[PDB]
């Protein structure tokens, strides 16, 4: 009856229009690659963002014949079977690449129905729902109003099949929906994170007990109830069901109490260089810029050599257990031993970029740069004078009596204003009598409370001369607009040498797959997403070569996970200049994997696996048989 | 009053109590630093830019010996640093400039400044 | 035919007696160096006032955050000279770009030359193929070209080097140490020792072009080298570099 060659796709989260998390830049990266099979059978589903959707969204005429073709007409009825009932909702385009075409339904223009629907629930599914809960009763209108339109549609269209796509315990409301109103459409769920995972990560040890868990006494002990609800619903109701990472969906298993059919891994839109090699000259230049700023931070203290300092950064919100600062800045003061032990000849940098409270920057960050600033204008001055007086020898020579053909003494180069004002320059760098370069760039709210500072002060990195690890903690996101050191995040990173972000719980973190895409090796977990994902697609000794170090978090107590970090840190300090190229050239080539031009072709056999399940025969008939059922692997 | 289109900016350099520059006053220097930068990449894009049309004419279809649309000059890359540079410049609502460059010591009972201040200027 | 896109310059590099440089190459250059310098100059005077107007924006009635209408931009006195930097470029009427660098002693009985007009390359817009004759050793100190030869080679995008006689040949070896591919000939000395080491259609990917000069006619040879160069002028920027 329905074709599942040329069938519809319907994409729905809250994160649409609206920039709420993670979820937000997955699908808007995505977009260009799915956008690219379906063209416009393709929509997204969201709740209007009243605020910020007027920038976003390309407000389009819905009304119009020419607004849609022939087959795409089934849509054109159901947009105004919503109208025919006094739903308000903005049609058009997503201002993204790819530009995608979004439903974004006002959830002001359906709010009475709210005691009618919350109650129907209660007695529907189950699910009971205090209303002081802004979030919970916005994600049931939600849920109601996609039923009641994916439902209107599967009725008017009846050549293609449909697919619906749901993103998170947010807007997977519709799912059970799904299952008892019986529509003729396919569901995915795919989760992102667990409910449960969160609150349990935010006290305690989760990774090895959770296995003895009471799914239902925990929701309730964290008020969480509610919420839990709607996505064990949710998990089970849709025909596929998904995580985004193997350790994410191990831990679904037990606290969704569902085995999930497979992974979503979250690509990314990579952008590419005509020449491989770019990507190299881009580090170069970036690094240069570091430098300009470690000159001005280490002003009058600067004794090692940076053509053989590594910087290190780790980066992304504040979340000082989940994200392993704790273990970051341990780690390092220990790799600060074992450096001096050594008698290492090396220095390490090592940034730590996460938001915190804070006035801006200080007065001694700003005088340290402009004052290397006024060094730096004063040389170039000096350096011209000195040209005029190379050249001019050089002119002359043999005439007027110089004997070589170069100068040979500075001081025919080197003048007494020169020298003076060269001299000055000197002193406004030098710093008062034991004074040491801070270990931060900015006047923090609460620098007393402050987490990471207090790590810092307790394992005593203070940036001494004769510490090989120094530490600067700019507690605030980057930006090109920045007086001290002015670049974009991502061109931060390309100019770094080692991310390091051992997490603890992160359910994907693109943090470390931006980091592998720019050409950048990167130190993570094995229960990171990315990181659990990563020690699956390569063996583990195989996958240093590659510049991905994966520290277990998972099977070793915690001061054995931190000694592990402390020696993926210390082999790669180590590393010759060459070595160190070679395996960001390696870390390169696994760009590719982490492309959506490939992580979504399990987005393909996540949908194909619906349209496996919803219609058994259909496809036993396309293809001659019916192939094995319960994996997504297992389908093609 | 005599609707004047003339400024005085008037400077008094004086010695007095004080902590240093205000993050101010140096955050100030920087960002229009930033801007002077960006502006000289840009006008380097477009060096290269009119140095090309200058080189080809006649051919290749130039009509005019010199570009004439200032787009052909400049591209949004361009522009959309510009305009960066130009928002981080932007004081916040009501702000007016400052009489003072330091962080006073002891700022309520300066001579100078409450003298400025009860003249308002 | 195929209506390329594509342009050829061709460089001859070989020694010929000579009397140095012409005139008109090193004025040529010349003029070419005041027009940059003037554009410089030029986009100077555009960074004052894009910097001036970026300033002062939203103040004194400047309704945009940036300049929009390229009059307040480029000038009377700036259009002035940068015209009379193009104007003093432009050659005279139907004169076209020389194939000679230098002022040859014996231009008339010279065979490189001699062959090149009995071919009919004359340097013209319609020309898909440009021929440039140095009749010197290229060294950094020169006027008009200031590289060494090496540097020089570097630069370049292909070396062709069909030989009869080349009992080893340095030139088409040297250019494969500096990374660029060439095409040289099954009866150079080289050539004949890299047509061995590799499979031949293999090595046109490590871009070793062996043309055969040996088992095939002497028209059937330069067809063979055709279907190279033709080969070559193909490749994309990726292509290339890889
Ligand atoms: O200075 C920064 C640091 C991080 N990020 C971005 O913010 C996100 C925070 O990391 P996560 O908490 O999502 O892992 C990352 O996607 C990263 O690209 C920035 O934009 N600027
Ligand atoms: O401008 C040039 C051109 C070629 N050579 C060198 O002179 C030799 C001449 O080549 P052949 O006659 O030995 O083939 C080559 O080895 C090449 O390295 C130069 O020094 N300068
Ligand atoms: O920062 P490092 O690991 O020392 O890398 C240093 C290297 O960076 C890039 O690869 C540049 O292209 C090289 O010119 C430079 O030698
Ligand atoms: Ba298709
Ligand atoms: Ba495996």
């Amino acid at each position: 009856s329905r074709d599942l060659q040329n069938h519809l796709l319907f994409e729905t989260a809250t994160e649409v229009a609206n920039r709420v998390g993670g979820i937000y830049s997955v699908l808007k990266s995505k977009a260009p690659i799915t956008v690219a099979q379906y063209k416009d059978h393709y929509h997204l589903i969201g709740p209007l963002n009243k605020a910020t959707y007027q920038n976003e969204v390309d407000i389009l005429d819905w009304k119009k014949p020419e607004a849609f073709s022939d087959e795409m007409r089934p849509v054109q009825h159901a947009l105004q079977t919503m109208e025919s009932r006094g739903v308000h909702f903005v049609y058009g385009r997503w201002l993204i690449e790819g530009a995608p075409k979004v439903i974004l339904f006002d959830l002001d223009s359906v709010r009475g129905y709210s005691n009618e629907w919350k109650g129907d629930l209660w007695s529907l599914v189950g699910i009971p729902s205090p209303e002081n809960d802004f979030e919970t009763n916005d994600a049931i209108l939600l849920g109601y109003t996609v039923a009641w339109f994916l439902g209107e549609v599967a009725h008017l269209d009846s050549q293609h099949a449909i697919v619906a796509h749901f993103h998170e315990w947010l807007a997977g409301v519709a799912l059970p929906l799904c299952r008892k109103r019986r529509i003729d459409v396919v569901t995915i769920f795919t989760t992102h994170a667990t409910l449960l995972g969160r609150y349990l990560c935010a006290s305690g040890d989760f990774y090895n007990c959770l296995e003895s868990v009471d799914v239902d006494h925990e929701a309730g002990r964290f008020g969480i109830y509610h919420r839990y609800c709607i996505e064990r619903a949710a998990a089970h109701s849709a025909d596929v069901f998904t995580t985004v990472s193997q350790i994410t969906a191990f831990e679904a298993e037990h606290l969704l109490k569902r085995k999930p059919d497979g992974i979503l891994p979250n690509g990314l839109n990579v952008i590419k260089f005509q020449a491989f090699h770019e990507f190299q000259n881009l580090h170069a230049l970036k690094k240069e810029k570091i430098n300009d700023f470690v000159r001005g931070h280490f002003h009058g203290c600067f004794d090692f050599d940076l053509d053989n300092t590594l910087y290190f950064f780790i980066a992304g919100r504040y979340e000082y257990k989940n994200k392993g600062a704790d273990m970051f800045i341990e780690a390092l003061a220990r790799l600060n031993y074992r450096l001096k032990v050594s008698g290492s000849k090396k220095t390490v940098v090592a940034f730590i970029v996460m938001p915190a409270k804070n006035n801006s920057f200080t007065v001694e960050a700003l005088k340290g740069q402009a004052e290397v600033r006024a060094l730096e204008n004063t040389v170039h001055e000096v350096t011209t004078s000195i040209g005029k007086r190379i050249f001019d020898h050089a002119i002359r020579y043999p005439h007027n009596g110089l004997t070589t053909e170069l100068p040979t003494d500075l001081g025919e180069l080197l003048k007494s204003s020169d020298k003076v004002m060269l001299k000055r320059r000197i002193l406004a760098l030098r710093r008062p009598e034991g004074q040491l370069p801070p270990i931060v760039t900015h006047n923090m709210v609460d620098d007393a409370n402050d987490l990471i500072l207090n790590k810092i002060r307790q394992v005593q990195l203070f940036n001494s001369p004769s510490d090989r690890v120094k530490m600067i903690f700019h507690p605030e996101f980057l930006n090109a607009n920045n007086p001290i050191l002015g670049l974009d995040y991502d061109e931060f990173v390309r100019g770094c040498h080692l991310g390091v972000f051992p997490s603890y719980y992160e359910p994907w973190g693109y943090t470390p797959a931006e980091c592998t895409v720019m050409g950048v090796p990167s130190i993570t977990t094995n229960v990171s997403g990315f990181g659990s994902y990563m020690e699956d697609l390569i063996e583990t000794n195989q996958a240093k070569d590659y510049g991905i170090y994966i520290v277990d978090r998972r099977f070793k107590a915690p001061d054995e996970s931190v000694e592990q970090l402390v020696d993926y840190m210390e082999e790669f300090v180590k590393k010759t200049r060459r070595q160190r190229i070679n395996q960001r050239n390696a870390t390169e080539a696994l760009s590719d994997l982490l492309d959506w031009k490939r992580m979504g072709l399990e987005y393909v056999k996540a949908r194909q696996l619906a349209l496996r399940r919803g219609y058994p025969d259909q496809f036993r008939e396309l293809v001659g048989e019916e192939l094995n059922d319960s994996n997504m692997d297992a389908l093609a």
